[PDB]
């Protein structure tokens, strides 16, 4: 159902191999296969460059590979061209009206070199509070390639619900510059112990735990 | 081969409906029966909300309706959700396992009501100051439409220094949120009566402060 | 010993997979496997791209292919940066100081359209005769890109002496020519009745055939 | 890694022999002892003539000699040869299934005997006008050194047209060729007197003429 988990950015050098994934959960996404893998520029229309796993449209080169093992669908473009810099998506079929789709990735070609990502995750204001509201940010930034996961948990376990992502803004440094927010109520802020905000950037993670107070 | 057209543009309003476009020809959507709609919401995977021109997929609101004729087909949207804003696509089989899209349909939905901005600067931080960084941010949320600018005080002084600034991401529905960050050293910090973050938006202008009496 | 057979020119259009070969004759070159792929520039020292069939020296990117079939080792491009034009060559060793090498092989980003040669096989002039001398010339032009094997052929049977042959020169409309030569006795041009002149470009062979006479 | 030091130029004479420069370091030639020097041809595959310093492969001139002490490794070259007017390499193992080149030296012979070209026009042929194509080629052979200036008549009018001339090709020894060639119609053959190939070489003026009256 619903999604199957792909990376956020992936880039290369130009003229080096970058390979991407999709993973699953067996069920849909398993030895029942299928699963293809779509382009897409600019603001455009998706673009079947695999289909079957591995089974190419006509219009695609070589290059273009799709492989899977166990959970884990793989698409490597093995000769990168500046042209290859897009979003990707995978994409898997489910019994009936199940058409599931990967969370993306963003291939680039590695303009500047490549920064991670600087979190940094504040406690609701004392006085915001004193309003009688939560609010938390995760200020994620310093980044290049400009593709990030975000991520709350509460106690080491996820936050479902009040969470919102800012879409990476260019910066006069060239960086791109992400914010996450979580609102709540004092009272769900006041019931645990850690509040965390966890980003992602190619094989680079962050938490980034707070706790809650009163200040006063 | 080649691809099939769409419009550019689609509206309609809170009931007002919209019906899109999907020309293409006898090869292909004039000749099988498979149209296939995606809802790619401003930078994300796909969510198709109709296959086999007219069975809604495993969840999709009772409201999205296949409407096609020969080399024609129309999508349309009764009773504007306007959480339907997004780029509309379409996809038809054309034999030899393959598949060709729709030129992409941007949906606007009129008659959104408009808010202005809530404004949360969030101070500097303990753990963040004990690693001797003064990071100062604001919070500009929930405001329809998606023009706000940002303006940092150092006191009185209009200041403009690392006060990296965000565009404004689509918030779980068509209300908007960006960012702003001073970078700052607890230095720089202390050595000042306040610091505010003055957010206008559609006349109406908000602005909050921030001092370092805060328990950071 | 001498000599593993390889390509005139190969060629792709940037982007585009590009494998080249050599062959051989199982003694030296054959399942007594070594060989490797040597890459050249300009007017350089060879560089190892490949040895033991398929490894890499370090510094050589995935797309760098080996493969070896029977009698046959392929190197392939997977993905053409305008980098890889260049000079490439087999090479296979065979006991003690048999340090054999293929014949070459020219990989181009295809600039122009690619044409294939129009050969063009002389007879001795008469006069020649009348001075008691013989020469043939397989005039070889109008193809791009410029790299052609030639051969010169007695009855069907191969000329292996007295051939000489010139290095690819650029014309006025960006083409390459050729020429192939054969000096004799009119003795030797008397005894046979078929002498050919065999090129070969890309999967693309000519043979022209030429016949003894007289004129008077 | 890196590469290995060695002289651009290379001399000597009919006798006065030559020695090389490869120089590397003590992690590779410096090291182990595995020098080899490949004989390149001015575009050709590359024919070594010594591995493990000294002991010269399977057919190579008892003449070439390895010559090394530490981290300095020479060819020797006595008794000059001529047909040894070539680019040299060298190669070093570096440990770990690696080698790395010496820049290469470029010989060159002095105490080359000068020879004017062999000049043969040949004329268009009946195969040739049967396709109703006129083409003449000059055959400008055996001569030394490499410059040569070729010029077309009409009669007696300087005709230059399709007239392309190849850059001259070495001689299976170090004498020169190159190729000219006039593109005609049957139609402007037959209506000129006759046509020349003037061809200047080291002050000599050699120039030959054809006429319509031949068996072609």
């Amino acid at each position: 159902p619903s999604a199957l988990t792909q990376p956020p950015s992936a880039s290369g050098s130009l003229g080096q191999s970058v390979t991407i994934s999709c993973t699953g959960t067996s069920s849909d996404v398993g030895g029942y296969n299928y699963v293809s893998w779509y382009q897409q520029h600019a603001g455009k229309a998706p673009k079947v460059i695999i289909y079957e796993v591995n089974k190419r449209p006509s219009g695609v080169p070589d290059r273009f590979s799709g492989s899977k093992s166990g959970n884990t669908a793989s698409l490597t473009v093995s000769g990168l061209q500046a042209e290859d810099e897009a979003d990707y998506y995978c994409s898997s079929y489910e019994g009936s009206d199940n058409f599931v789709f990967g969370t993306g990735t963003k291939v680039t070609v590695l303009g500047q070199p490549k920064a991670n990502p600087t979190v940094t995750l504040f406690p609701p204001s004392s006085e915001e509070l004193q309003a009688n509201k939560a609010t938390l940010v995760c200020l994620i930034s310093d980044f290049y390639p400009g593709a990030v996961t975000v991520a709350w948990k509460a106690d080491g376990s996820p936050v479902k619900a009040g969470v919102e992502t800012t879409k990476p803004s260019k910066q006069s440094n060239n960086k791109y510059a992400a914010s996450s927010y979580l609102s709540l109520t004092p009272e769900q802020w006041k019931s645990h112990r850690s509040y965390s905000c966890q980003v992602t950037h190619e094989g680079s993670t962050v938490e980034k735990t707070v706790a809650p107070t009163e200040c006063s």
